[PDB]
């Protein structure tokens, strides 16, 4: 009743293992995972554009402007490098370090696990003048590396069509929405990254890109709501190895919204960059008011909740060998990352409130009139 | 350049991909691993204690009284079926389908992810009549199985002791709350299984023992607050392949409290079973005051939120192929949870209520205060 599931066989064996489940979540993965690959090359330097197509047979295309994944023999397999990293469970090396990547995602370099999860996969690379293919099914190759023809222009890249595995998924496919929404974020998370979807089946084509990024993205989160001011503030900064992006804006309205990221992947349960933001934005409003004199009686203005009334903001942070809860995602728990955020906010924020005195004011005094609305509500219903 | 990383070798070259991270965390990780094997064996009702001593060395042991993990050669490998399952980094088959199993562990059945991540692990089999005995370091047999001697007793069981490997976490070492806290935790799931904690290095003793389960859990968890009824109420039913335990109680107070389960490890973002959780106590509880006649009509309507002000509940589901969210868990997925909780909960419900109506209408009349309590703070706040 026992056997070893070598390399790839085990991903087959047992699917949720690796994505979670075998339903439109777990197929999504696939998606994500290919996806987070191209933007790898962004992150990187190399790549600028990221085509994702949803082509007419169900199957799933992402071409990236980067440098194309290397077909030379890796002497130990005796086997180019884009079959090694298709078809083996893990590999690594030095090329994991050297750049920021995506983190999460599914085991080793991911891409070995979409292929054991699909019917076929594709790769083509288009890498010192040539355009290679190797095709793949299930995990295994169907179709060795070989030149299909010359690259045009300059042209290097990779590009990457799968279709998930309907012995394992079921009549499923991918859904626009879900695609639409991962490259909205990815667009605000890598300014200035631009990234095209195409839905081949209703000719449908929508770009994504914000030279604003995460600041664009907080006032994405308040797009039915009054602003306090129609500019959204940006918070740039690199503080030892962690770069740091923290955007935000406020509205009159008394709702919040607070994204928080770690190397490109949501962290649902925050962890030491949001504590970072919240305790270096407190410090700095209420130093700040201090100092120009906006508290009077010295009032309750802070307690947290009050500072957070109609403010919408996204922090996000990069830094290598991050650390979470358990399972690459859930809480970010780097020291260095609470260091790094609170350092770059704290000294900013000062500055950005220094010169932005009437903005200033006008959220301070949202934060009084917040901490008043709560204690009469709490007398009110402290009284019955 | 590129390397292969082939078996446990992959553990040790990015533990943070198996465990999350090389901290506090990811240390027990090692230790939730092995008692999880432990409780699978409890699962499966072969076992009915287990014993988690910390020694003064740093090593911990765990001891069950389980079948034993078998001894026998697996012909296919050559090597007996406890060393297979040590030193290969994914093995299964039938056995995974015996019964209930732990969801959530460490790469297939975990044990030997602890085993690479440990300088060095001892595991001693108690079965038909014997003791065995295999040593293991970094994910490497250093002293092959080998009888040692007789069973006591006849008695059969595991027990596993192992020291996480230095080279990987530092000067780290267990923090006894956080076994004790899981422990605690384990006792009330799976009501009856008794845990004892001895922590050597401080001499002590504890036991983790409740017949009372998840009612219990709901019980602790208001620890503090004066109770509606010192008695919690205990909901237990098998709907398909889905078996469900709920337990809540109420109190005076105005805080709440709801922790979900699926098999055997938290679900912090809901999921089907939570959903349906509230569905089928909302719908029996309306229901109820409908007939029973309490829902007045000179004030407010109970809405959500509001029923659950001073209700502390615990759902735990257990069930075959459980469909996660990926990632970190966090999300139940499967319909059939929902389902379960739903038919079970609601129907044992509705006779809750009519055999308790004196607690019943409390309930309902606490939801009712709730009600007019959140819209006295709304006037009031309107009123800023
Ligand atoms: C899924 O493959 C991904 C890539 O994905 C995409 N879409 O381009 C990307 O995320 C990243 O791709 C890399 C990662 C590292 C190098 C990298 O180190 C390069 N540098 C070299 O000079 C180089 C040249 C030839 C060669 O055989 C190797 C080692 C082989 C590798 C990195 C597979 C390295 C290089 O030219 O391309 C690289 C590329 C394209 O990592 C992979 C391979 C897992
Ligand atoms: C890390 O080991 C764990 C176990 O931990 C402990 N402490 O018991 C436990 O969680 C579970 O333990 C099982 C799981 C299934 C069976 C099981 O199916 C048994 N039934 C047999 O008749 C049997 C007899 C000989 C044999 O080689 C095998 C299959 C081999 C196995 C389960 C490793 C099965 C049996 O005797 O013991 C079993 C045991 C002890 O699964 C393991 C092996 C991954």
């Amino acid at each position: 009743a026992i056997r070893v599931l070598k390399g790839l066989e085990g991903v087959r064996h047992r699917p949720a293992m690796y994505i979670g489940g075998t339903g439109v979540e777990g197929y999504h993965h696939l998606f994500k995972e290919i996806l987070d690959n191209a933007v790898d090359e962004a992150l990187a330097g190399y790549a600028t554009e990221i085509l994702v197509r949803l082509n007419e047979d169900g199957s799933l295309t992402v071409e990236d402007n980067g440098r194309g994944i290397p077909v030379d023999l890796m002497p130990e397999e005796g086997k180019p490098a884009v079959e090694v990293i298709y078809n083996t469970l893990h590999s690594g090396g030095k090329f994991e370090q050297g750049a920021y990547k995506v983190s999460g995602g599914l085991h080793g370099v991911g891409a070995s696990v979409v292929n054991a999860l699909s019917e076929w996969t594709v790769v083509e690379v288009f890498r010192e003048g040539k355009h290679h293919r190797i095709a793949f099914s299930r995990g295994e190759v169907t179709e060795p590396l070989r030149v299909v023809g010359e690259a045009p222009r300059g042209k290097t890249g990779t590009r990457v069509t799968f279709k998930p595995d309907p012995e394992i998924f079921g009549n499923l496919r991918f859904d626009p929405s879900k695609i639409r929404a991962r490259l909205r974020e990815v667009a605000y998370l890598v300014a200035g990254l631009k990234l095209v979807f195409q839905d081949r089946q209703h000719g449908k084509e929508e770009v994504f890109l914000d030279k604003g990024g995460v600041a664009s993205f907080a006032k994405a989160l308040a797009e039915g709501e009054d602003l306090l001011y129609e500019k959204p503030f940006l918070i740039r900064g690199t503080h030892g190895e962690v770069e740091v992006e923290v955007g935000f804006l406020h509205t009159q309205g008394y709702n919040a919204e607070i994204l928080t990221y770690a190397n490109m992947i949501p962290t649902r349960d925050g962890g030491t960059h949001l504590t970072a933001f919240k305790s270096a934005y407190s410090r700095a409003l209420n130093q700040y008011a201090k100092k120009a004199g906006l508290n009077k009686e010295k009032g309750p203005q802070p307690t947290g909740d009050d500072l957070l009334e109609g403010l919408y903001a996204v922090v996000s942070v990069k830094l290598p060998n991050p650390q979470f809860e358990g399972q690459t995602k859930g809480k970010l728990l780097n020291p260095e990352a609470g260091t790094a955020v609170g350092q770059v906010v704290y000294e900013r924020l000062l500055e950005i409130l220094e010169e932005n005195p009437r903005i200033a004011k006008a959220v301070y005094e949202k934060a009084l009139r917040a901490a008043q609305a709560r204690e009469a509500a709490r007398k009110a219903r402290e009284l019955v």
